[PDB]
């Protein structure tokens, strides 16, 4: 088996926000860098790195391998930039225990990175000429990063779907977003995300020293009735800018190691990968997946698993869930989740497994992480964390 | 043993630059060798366990380009998906499954590469937050592509550098050029390439590679070189840029045996190496060593060609005998739509192995950053 | 005291991105000038003052009208303003005129130019950003030539409105197109456009002839034409003109100075009228023009030997036919912009050009050139030909 | 014949992607001709003609001047045009002149407008494509608006070639740059700029002020800045202005009808002087202009009460010096562009009515009203009542 011999995340920063100057490329590095320093391990020896990411355009050649440089890790660690949108950071980590249990490798690097505030837009008909008449200036965040492909609708059109389907009420909902605030809010405050986060820092134009030490998007301040006012999104529909996370920038990266090595190098590891689930569904299903299957592979009820984590793409994900998966909603993302926190679209799988991990603080047992992706995919792992 | 074998390859032809699949995109041109892959290895989408596709430049191309072209395969939404990156991404695709179903965690999968250069689309940098003064129109093509984002160059200049630090001549690889320009064209005369290429279907056809030039070595004195006034790479010695896609349907030994196929191939092993920007070669070298063998006991070699410098390099840090060595030609000739060339390399290898009823092949490749990428194959 | 025209040249009319595809819309303006200072026997040192209609400046750069007016051979010491009223052509030379009857010139160069083929597209959302979401691509030649600023449609749109206004059916629309081409086929094969054109020579080619001529069209290919920016319209792209490029000039003198000269004037600018009408009302402008020019002057329809109105669509002189009353074969005999395309900033130029040859050629006498053209003004010339 | 100038109004200068972003060109420009209308006491219905000076037309739709007038209320009757000449905002004005002398016309509206925050960026591969490499975004309010078709130079640059040509140290354009901030800011305290400033009022919020105008300048401050376009030259960001928005118009008439209507004229068109140079010599244009209206109306530089010399930089004042011969003192007496800003179409307007607003409040007379445009001059006369 695998195990998670250290994770670090950088903070998640608002869209245009505090991580604005930093690119994708150099939040992973730092995360990398970090995750190897935490596990005492040398770039030296690291036998690859994965880093996910969603959109890639003009982030150069590579991104993956750029970040691993900026790690201090040397040219000789080979490196791939995956894509498996939403589940990216996370699907990473999964691929990483793919290779070690192949027998290829006894150290690896594996994460995801986002820069939402730096995705370029784009001329679809620059290359070739838009020869007559108004033409589009494409935002690639919202069409490569939040755009269904199959049913052309921005991705909160998925989340009310699955609120008419379910029968969640924008109320349950708008509660849940309450929550994520509040228990997140609490959590840092009580320095619960100590452990998981990384500072930024960086010298900046003009000479000036900046430093991003703790999460952007977490509101306060935030109350019902304040929830309960906002117009819905993209549908004139239950989600809306309250109940949904924003667009975010961050990164978060693991060292992954098989058991035999961590032993032998003798690390205590954070947790081990009992296994993972993957999921595949008509995209408009995307907040249904995934848990089960695994649980069910690994003859377990839903009542084995002491905590778990489940995205919150939309509270209407984490909800549907609930109906699908029967867990009670008081061990489900004890800390709050994306909606207060953000979501850098590649990083986000990254966070939840790491948050999971720290959490179970609780001298912990067995947790479960689980995200949603465009297209409607799941990705699920289960961990035994020591 | 476990051990990866594939059971199934196809590929599109390999188009030119705005030219005949011009309005084809990538997760099409990816659906169709999927969808042929599978057609040829005689196994249904429903049973596929997973698909990973190569693709570079994935900007504009939409959410999830292999689930797009998975989606146009016929496979059901229930088969799992991705989208990677790595110039080898065709053929990573192909290796990554491999250590997949050595984890031992799937027994069929569908691997491949996409690229639809041609559908790259230009950006606006300073748009989202603005520009006083001018801004770029940037060519997300080049960019992504084909610039090394540690030395901020052309990958033409590490062709250069390559050609300078190895001694290799203008001269020598204006030749290579023209070999693979007439050996490439010889190839799909003799109807060579039709056991994988699959053609691509106002109603239009494509059956063939678009960019075998027939013509020689006086014209390619004459060239210009491209980054450099003083290089060696011109537009000759290097292939342009591409459209296409290939896929394989890969299978453990075991499963295919269950079911009674007869593979093409079982893949022995893979190595990966890693260098420094300015700098495949390596990779064939390790994958040689690790399987107590030497140049001598391989039949024949794919080496990509990114330049004819290249090849010429791995020559001299490999040893083989170029007679061994692209021997219907390369990308030199027929193009390289770079998330592709990973899997046509690996595929036409194994096809042209298999005309011969024979054995060992190894596939190579070199990629952004100066990684590369070397797979070992037994073909039957 | 009056104005006098000395001179005048175009070139051939190119089609939207043909022949003249590489030629900018200054270059073009120099030719004509050049040509029309050498026709009339003067020198660019003698030229007081030049006046270059164009339309859609975007992105040619700083006074348009002094880049044409350097290319032509003038010295810097000339005065030069660059000219925006689809009557911008015509508008020049009428300006001109003014000056000349203020005694603040003798001799003057007037014309106007276009280069559709190099109006480029804009990003509205540039300069400032567009955050997040589609921005637009906007093509500046339709925006800003093309689109009624004050009802925000296309130019078809009134052309449409005038044809309801006035009972003007597709079939007679499609049978004065058609006659538009046949005359112009006519014409261009018996030299008859010879006095007017200069060539444009250049390496990157030449270009004599004018572009948009058809020959093989009939009614049956006309009727087929679906209708433009309407479903339901009357307008078709064969009863409109395209979009082209090219350029005409004029020189220009008080009659005093060109007889002090020894000059034989093409024809005496008798008078001109301007009128303005509401944005729909585009087709009844030039009509009203003609009339209000012809009750200034004692004279009435049957007075006038031929008249020019331009073609902008076939339902513009199909209703100045229904306002002015003239007779349908004193108008554009030679064709006119359905056939020989519309550059927007160098209609008004050829119009009054061509109107001075057919009547030279006759030995001629009076004629009456009027141009439509955006938020409903209409502008009409009164020549005496000698 | 003679014309006149009945009435005029401006609205505030303001500062890039300032106070008055949000506004539209057209909108400045129609805004202007009410209030020129209003307080001429005429009607729109009696207008018989318009012409708008506008640059950087791109993006402003069809006819902006057009735009611009049915906004201030002006009948479709009523004919129109836009132009573009630096001079753009005057040059209307002695346009309109020409017609009323022409005889054609008795009333008329003449002005300048320019957004310069709203002006777009272009993609001129954009229609027939880039194909491959990369291309340009391209400032149309830098390409179209400040750089020299010819020469292929930022305006600056000829500014820098004046200054050196003539002798006109970084200092001396400094003192000036300073002393254009200075007068500015003591006219405005004390009112000076009421007259020619009609506010600009919109729910989206109003704006009545020149935005521009440092007060906490100072010599220091402008001798520590930084030569822009030229690492070796003497322009800079504080001695030559930015860009801006406004613009400003008048009502114009013939000397007759006037007299006919009961209007007392601001003032009278004496006469009027186009000149055209090199493209380099920019700076030389207006001052060549003035020489040549002062010498075909028979006067001398001590017949002129007061000059205004658009300060499209302190170098051009400056050549103007040693062309002229003019005493500073009566140049400029309440600051100019570098102090106000250069919404370019505008600016012509602007130091015309500046200009005779001055001379009325003094009672007076005699005044020369001069401006450099792209591609190197006009000049105008006026009688102040």
């Amino acid at each position: 088996k695998t195990v998670i011999v250290s994770a670090a995340r950088t903070p998640f920063g608002k869209f245009g926000g505090v991580l604005k100057e930093v690119k994708a490329a150099e939040l992973g590095g730092i995360v990398m860098k970090e995750a190897l320093q935490q596990a005492g391990v040398s770039g030296d020896d690291v036998e690859g790195n994965v880093m996910g990411m969603v959109v890639q355009a003009g982030s150069g050649q590579i991104p993956s391998r750029q970040a691993a440089r900026l790690a201090g890790m040397p040219w000789s660690v080979p490196s791939e930039t995956l894509n498996k949108v939403c589940a990216s950071g996370l699907r990473a980590v999964t691929l990483c225990d793919q290779m070690i249990r192949a027998q290829d490798a006894d150290i690896l690097v594996a994460g995801g990175m986002e820069s939402m505030s730096n995705i370029p837009y784009a001329v679809p008909a620059g290359r070739w000429g838009a020869r007559m008449g108004d033409g589009e200036l494409r935002d690639l965040m919202v069409y490569d990063g939040l755009t269904c492909a199959f049913d052309e609708v921005h991705m909160a059109v998925h989340g009310n779907t699955a609120a008419k389907e379910y029968a969640i009420s924008r109320r349950e909902q708008d509660e849940w977003a309450l929550r994520s605030h509040a228990r997140a809010a609490k959590a840092a405050d009580e320095g619960k995300f100590q452990d998981e986060i990384v500072p930024v820092n960086w010298i900046g134009r003009k000479g000036k020293p900046n430093v991003v030490d703790k999460d952007e998007a977490i509101r306060r301040d935030t109350s019902l009735d304040q929830l309960a006012k906002l117009a819905p999104i993209y549908a004139s529909g239950s989600i809306t800018a309250g109940n949904a996370p924003g667009v975010n920038d961050g990164a978060g990266a693991f060292v992954l190691m098989s058991e035999e090595k961590a032993a032998e190098l003798g690390k205590r590891p954070l947790a081990t990968i009992l296994g993972f689930s993957t999921t595949g569904m008509p995209a408009h299903e995307l907040a249904a997946a995934a848990i089960n299957k695994l649980l069910k592979k690994n003859g377990l009820t839903v009542q084995d698993i002491d905590l778990f984590e489940v995205n919150e793409a939309f509270a209407s994900v984490v909800l549907t869930c609930e109906k699908i998966v029967g867990f009670d909603l008081e061990k489900v993302n004890v800390n709050g989740g994306a909606i207060a926190l953000g979501h850098p679209i590649g990083a986000s799988g990254a966070r939840i497994l790491m948050t999971l991990v720290y959490e179970l603080r609780r001298g912990g047992g067995l947790g479960v992480a689980a995200i949603c992706s465009g297209a409607a995919q799941g990705d699920a792992v289960l961990v035994q964390v020591h």
